[PDB]
């Protein structure tokens, strides 16, 4: 059985753990439910670590007390299905491919599913390690507790003699750098220098390899990723959106400086050496909205290529952990802001963005938003029991499920069927200019190797190329986005009608020289 | 926010609870969770008391750790029909009431339900209180979770002026008395002697008025009656059970001395 | 009411009959439950038929006494999508078109409905009979019992007084051969010899005007052809099966020796005059994997062309009724040990196979079959009882509709909706696969006419042909095949990977050489 420290001995060296601790809601929840530091305390001196106390990140340190949230945080939900890739004709983009050659998505991206498997999808996706990870068998796919348990419990590694990326299956990419782990697991948090900088107290940077770092990491989605594991406060931890929120002085909202006062975030910096080493960001409030936007935001998390020279930024350039903190319509300027883009179109050539599952900068400015909602308004509401102690579910998934607990709670003019129907209504329509957008994008895209061809002159493909980067960005946007526009349906409507008139003016640019070069 | 307290001062008087707590799996969980000790640690000795500590004895107090074993406990089972008389031919005992006569359960003996009842339930039914405690209104009756939170919270006293057993309905009779209470609720536990014995440290003992008794209780089937809040260990603290068991050598199963 | 005829009069011809009738399960069935023999015996002699017997083929015949099996066969699945064209977004092609062009699927291929339909359907799809052969009306299409009493009770035929293949609807084909209906129906079995070679006693053979054929036929799946009527032991009837198996000396197992010694299968030759004339194979063991081989393989039944010189190659030939009896990865090699190929792509000008749903292929050396697992334990389990005599359930469906006689009865730490979202794990990443291998495909394909038309010399087309034999059979096998990788997910994956890779080879290649004639 556990046996309690002294936790005023710990308190006489840590004053930054003594302030937070006492003072908050786990003020009687003693150190050695998740740090063994035996060996630490008697070697430790003020300002040395001595020897290094061991940390408990796996979910079931918080599940001893919070059965509750553990036990619906690691439910999987079965009708989100698994390795579901989008580029097929009955998912998200039909036309993926043709849009987005010469990017390693074209190797797979599939649909989300359930959080519990986000380390291990993150590891045996095709596009990450040359299929280096697999499942142990096709039975584990389904393993959800399993995974929470340990990604390493239910993964196999095709070589552990080597360290290097490569490929062990031929249509697999290796896309994957320590920056991605960022937003699957913080099992790293102690081991991580702030923003993946260099730094002597840090075993792991972007500059690692980054199988060797996924061979320490095991837990999805810590429970500490939202809550500080000392004041039980809500924090986030995630350094990119730090970095936005308070380096970049943006705020929280940052379209609403009042809101961002009002729900704001406070840097704070432990040290190494004293030199500062990592840092979390405590919110004002419980706000769910900063919270998810941890890893529901377009970022780089990448190398890619200047937009002035085409040079390369490589992993050891800050710019490859990076969050924009910019809406759709923001983004092309954002970007151009770090003279950054991720990859040349294989076809024709345009330098372009790649975008990912930008749901928070989405969600700003939404009629939602704007009421003061939130992600966990729709996505993890309070349970609601005839009899019983109320507590949040952590099960973070569609409204379908608990319509009664979500949607309705606040509309109360609508059944069950009605809200579906809005819901429906907004996500066909934002399909529909969707398909549409890919519809002229593959036109334009179709004319570039004709335009080619036939002689069209560099200087008219460059033109071209430069609407390309446009009907790019507000096409991929919202296949990226994992609402299809319900989360901010105007602003689809708006970005998807600008991705076809871009294509539009590139198509008749490009069909016209064509034809004066044929006559 | 609570703070917690120097358990180490404690244990220094409190030997047995050390030897207990120090042990089990409630190592780690401060004292602070279900005693206000703040003033009798300021003013007792190893051999007095002084000012005696506030203990909490409501379930809430396990359910900000356990809120699984809580939830699922106090769930009510819409099912188990409420308040069903077993004396009549659709229930349990058809013929009851000829049987039955000249015992007390003659005036009503309902069919179990859910256990978060069983406080209110006792205080409520027609053969226990001459008719004095009801529910605050006839929708109480659903409100598991409000009896959990207190008998108090949902019922109410006819006569909050007078403390004797006394008929305020014609047809109900007066047969509660303390030794009922101890298989409704454990609120009582630190008032009341083993067997309900005279004792000098005891407010309520088999001869209180029941009452009385009944003003001071709350809560039904507290966490802690099977489990030990010290070591967390499985036990029971219900005296006639201990005393059939134990100081009679009965034996936990009497037909099986290996068992 | 039936009277029973001396089988011991009959015996002293038929030694081989009484050595099987004898000593079987059926020693006690009369024959005259499925002969009318009364003729027979007042013309026969010793080894001259004389007056033909009556031989009952309808599945009624052994329905009056196992109800229970053939009322479980003929049930209708009305969930398994009826008439559906597989070249749809929604469907296991969306590229179907581009990619079989030049072939007579291109006319009409349907996903498979239940059994009881698999006559009357072979004799109305589009790609057949030139539209000859239509339901009595479209009521017709939901009379599953109706199809099984006879094809000709719910078909008509447009003209009764020609027996040529020919259109009557003009987008139609006229695929159908004599070799089709062996895998659609045992009416046949005493009017076919082996192999549909030549043969005096043969009113049917390979060279057969399929019209005239085709009326003669009316039954789907015959009871007898997995059991032996006069044994009631298990055993193929399907010549190709034989063929493969026995006078090829592959095993049924052909991966594995001991397996296909355990599990194996001894041919049993008839003779009409003392001739040899058609054959079956008793099973060792009522082996379902072995059984549902009969039809469920990649085969030929068709004329096609010789890879060496281009040369047709008949129905007259022995390689018009083939079984291949190779995986995916073994296919090419043994289409070349045939010298043979199927069709010329319409736009690239390639010699290409054609695949046919190679389910028994594919099942071998996955981790299924090699723990002994057959298709019966899927889609055939035994049917479980509170009380009753047990019996095997003939309605051979998905798995989905029976999952605790199916996957739970042998995964017991398993939920239904956690056998099933393994199920789709496979089948999700596997379809896109096919369509990311379709993609590639139609992008090859595509740069075939602006390669001709830039002038890319002949040899560089001929190198591009090469790598699209390859390109599409390790797509086509899948979409061929109907569990959408669940057979075997590993050799899906690989083979899919590598149709991509081939793809991806041309397509550098063509566009390479395209550049070069423009530069
Ligand atoms: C001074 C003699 C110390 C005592 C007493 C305790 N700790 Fe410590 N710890 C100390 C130092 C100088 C450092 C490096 C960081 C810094 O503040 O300078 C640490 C570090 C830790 C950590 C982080 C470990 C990691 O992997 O990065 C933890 C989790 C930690 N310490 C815990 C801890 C506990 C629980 C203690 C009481 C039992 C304790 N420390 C005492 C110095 C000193
Ligand atoms: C028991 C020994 C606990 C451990 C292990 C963990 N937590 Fe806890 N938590 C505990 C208590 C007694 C309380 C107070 C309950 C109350 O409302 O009074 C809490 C509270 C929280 C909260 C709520 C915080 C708030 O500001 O309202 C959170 C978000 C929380 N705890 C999170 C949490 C995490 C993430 C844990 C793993 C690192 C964890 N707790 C462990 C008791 C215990
Ligand atoms: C936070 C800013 C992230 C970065 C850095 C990385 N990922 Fe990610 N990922 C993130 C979210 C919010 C989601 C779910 C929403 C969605 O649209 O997918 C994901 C999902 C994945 C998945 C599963 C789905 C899929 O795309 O196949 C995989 C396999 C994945 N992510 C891999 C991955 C890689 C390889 C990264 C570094 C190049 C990476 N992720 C970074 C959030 C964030
Ligand atoms: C961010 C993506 C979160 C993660 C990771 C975890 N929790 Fe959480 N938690 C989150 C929110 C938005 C809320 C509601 C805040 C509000 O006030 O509305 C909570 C709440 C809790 C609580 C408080 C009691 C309750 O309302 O249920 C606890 C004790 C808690 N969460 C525990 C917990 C556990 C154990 C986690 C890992 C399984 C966990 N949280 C992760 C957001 C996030
Ligand atoms: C980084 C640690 C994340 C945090 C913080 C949040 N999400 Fe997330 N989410 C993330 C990933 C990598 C994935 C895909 C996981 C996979 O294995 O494919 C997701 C997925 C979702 C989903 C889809 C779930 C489904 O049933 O398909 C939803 C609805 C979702 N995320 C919502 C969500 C919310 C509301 C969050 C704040 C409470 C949140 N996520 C945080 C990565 C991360
Ligand atoms: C958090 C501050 C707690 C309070 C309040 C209560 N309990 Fe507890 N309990 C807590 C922990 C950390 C553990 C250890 C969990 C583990 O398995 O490691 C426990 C354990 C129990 C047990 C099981 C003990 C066993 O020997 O098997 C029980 C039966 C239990 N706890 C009961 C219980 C009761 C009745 C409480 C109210 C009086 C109570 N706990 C409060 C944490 C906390
Ligand atoms: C609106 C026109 C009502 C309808 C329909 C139903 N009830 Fe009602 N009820 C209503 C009011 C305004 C009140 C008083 C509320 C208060 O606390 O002041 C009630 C009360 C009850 C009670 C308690 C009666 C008592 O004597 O204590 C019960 C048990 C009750 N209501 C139940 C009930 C049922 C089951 C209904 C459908 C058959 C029903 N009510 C309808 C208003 C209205
Ligand atoms: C433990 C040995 C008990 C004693 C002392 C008392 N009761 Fe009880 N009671 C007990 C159980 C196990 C049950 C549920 C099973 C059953 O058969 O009822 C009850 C139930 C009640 C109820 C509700 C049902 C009913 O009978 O109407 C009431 C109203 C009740 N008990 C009252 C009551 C009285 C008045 C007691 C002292 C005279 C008394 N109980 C003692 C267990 C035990
Ligand atoms: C009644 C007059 C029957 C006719 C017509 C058919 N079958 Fe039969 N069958 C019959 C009997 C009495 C038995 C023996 C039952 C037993 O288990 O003892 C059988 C058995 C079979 C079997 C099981 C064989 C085995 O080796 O275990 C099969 C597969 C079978 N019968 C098939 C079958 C077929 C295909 C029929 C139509 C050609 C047919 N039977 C007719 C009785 C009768
Ligand atoms: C009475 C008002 C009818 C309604 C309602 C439906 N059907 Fe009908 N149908 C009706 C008749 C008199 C006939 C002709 C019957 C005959 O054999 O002469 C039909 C025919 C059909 C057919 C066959 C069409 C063809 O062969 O061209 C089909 C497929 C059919 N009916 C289906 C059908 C469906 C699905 C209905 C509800 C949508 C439906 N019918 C209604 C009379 C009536
Ligand atoms: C056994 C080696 C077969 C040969 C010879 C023929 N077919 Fe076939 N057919 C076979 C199976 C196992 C299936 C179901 C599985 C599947 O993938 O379809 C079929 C199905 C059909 C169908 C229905 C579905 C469709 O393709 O439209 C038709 C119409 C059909 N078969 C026609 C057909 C023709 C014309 C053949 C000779 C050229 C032929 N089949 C031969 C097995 C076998
Ligand atoms: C091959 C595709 C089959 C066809 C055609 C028919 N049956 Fe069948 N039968 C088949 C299998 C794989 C099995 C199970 C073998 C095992 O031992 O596991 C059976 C079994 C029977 C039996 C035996 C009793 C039973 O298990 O149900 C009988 C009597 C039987 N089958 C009868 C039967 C009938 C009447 C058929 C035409 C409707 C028929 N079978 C066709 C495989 C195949
Ligand atoms: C040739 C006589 C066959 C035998 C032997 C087996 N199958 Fe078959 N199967 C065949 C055809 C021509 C078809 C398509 C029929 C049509 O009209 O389209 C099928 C179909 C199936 C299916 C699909 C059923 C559905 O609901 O869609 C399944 C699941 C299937 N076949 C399985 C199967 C099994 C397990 C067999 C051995 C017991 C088997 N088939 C034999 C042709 C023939
Ligand atoms: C007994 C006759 C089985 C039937 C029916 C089903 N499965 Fe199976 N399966 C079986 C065994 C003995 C094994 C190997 C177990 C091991 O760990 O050694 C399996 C394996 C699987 C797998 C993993 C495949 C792989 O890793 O290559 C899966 C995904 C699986 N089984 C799923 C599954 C499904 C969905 C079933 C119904 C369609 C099913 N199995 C049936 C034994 C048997
Ligand atoms: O503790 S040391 O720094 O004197
Ligand atoms: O690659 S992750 O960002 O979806
Ligand atoms: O029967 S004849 O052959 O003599
Ligand atoms: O044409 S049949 O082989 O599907
Ligand atoms: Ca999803
Ligand atoms: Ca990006
Ligand atoms: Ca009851
Ligand atoms: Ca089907
Ligand atoms: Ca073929
Ligand atoms: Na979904
Ligand atoms: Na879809
Ligand atoms: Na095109
Ligand atoms: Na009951
Ligand atoms: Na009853
Ligand atoms: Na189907
Ligand atoms: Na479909």
């Amino acid at each position: 059985n556990l046996k309690p420290v002294d936790a005023m001995q710990c308190f006489d060296c840590h004053t930054q753990i003594e302030d937070m601790h006492t003072v908050g809601k786990h003020a009687t929840v003693n150190c050695v439910h998740c740090h063994d530091a035996t060996e630490h305390v008697e070697t430790a001196s003020s300002r040395r670590m001595g020897e290094r106390p061991v940390t408990r990140m796996d979910l079931e340190a918080c599940a001893t007390c919070h059965t509750a949230q553990f036990n619906s945080f690691v439910e999987v939900r079965h009708e989100s299905h698994p390795r579901l890739e989008k580029a097929t004709p009955t998912s998200r983009s039909p036309m993926f491919d043709k849009l987005i050659a010469g990017h390693g998505f074209a190797f797979e991206h599939a649909e989300p599913r359930s959080h519990a498997f986000m380390l291990v999808d993150h590891f045996v996706v095709d596009r990450a390690y040359g299929g280096r990870f697999q499942f142990k068998n096709w039975q584990k796919v389904t393993d959800g507790m399993g995974a929470v348990r340990g990604a390493w419990t239910v993964l196999t590694d095709a070589d552990p003699e080597s360290s290097d990326q490569r490929r062990f299956l031929s249509q697999t990419a290796t896309a994957a750098n320590p920056v991605c782990l960022n937003c699957k697991t913080q099992d790293h948090i102690l081991d991580w220098a702030y923003m993946g900088d260099e730094h002597e107290a840090a075993k792991w940077s972007r500059t690692s390899e980054v199988v060797e770092f996924a061979r320490d990491l095991n837990h999805p989605l810590n429970c500490f990723m939202c809550h500080d594991p000392h004041s039980a406060g809500p924090r986030v931890v995630r350094d990119g959106l730090i970095n936005a929120v308070v380096d970049r002085g943006l705020g929280t909202y940052p379209h609403d400086p009042v809101k961002s006062e009002q729900q704001g975030m406070t840097k704070v910096t432990f040290q190494r050496g004293r030199e500062d080493f990592r840092a979390i960001g405590l919110l004002d409030t419980a706000d769910s909205n900063v919270m998810c936007a941890q890893c529901h935001v377009e970022y780089n998390c990448n190398p890619g290529y200047q937009l002035s020279d085409g040079s390369r930024v490589g992993m050891d350039d800050r710019r490859a952990n990076h969050f924009f903190w910019a809406n759709v319509f923001d983004y092309k300027e954002a970007a151009q802001e770090i003279d950054f883009f991720d990859f040349r179109h294989a076809t024709t050539g345009a330098a372009l963005p790649k975008l990912q599952h930008p749901e928070a900068e989405t969600f700003w400015g939404s009629v939602h938003e704007r009421n003061g909602v939130a992600c966990a308004d729709c996505h993890m509401p309070k349970v609601q029991l005839e009899n019983g102690k109320v507590y949040t579910s952590h099960s973070q998934r569609t409204p379908r499920d608990m319509m009664g607990q979500a949607c309705l709670n606040c509309h109360a003019e609508w059944t069950e069927d009605q809200a579906l129907y809005a819901i429906d209504y907004i996500k066909n329509y934002t399909h529909g200019k969707i398909v549409k957008s890919e519809y002229w994008l593959a036109k334009m895209i179709d004319l570039f190797p004709v335009a080619k061809r036939a002689g069209v002159s560099e200087d008219v493909l460059n033109q071209a190329r430069e609407l390309h980067y446009d009907a790019h960005l507000y096409w991929e946007w919202w296949t990226a986005e994992n609402s299809v526009g319900f989360h901010n349906p105007d602003q689809a409507r708006e970005s998807l009608m600008t991705s076809i008139s871009k294509s539009k003016e590139a198509v008749s640019l490009l069909n016209d020289a064509i034809d004066a070069q044929v006559a």
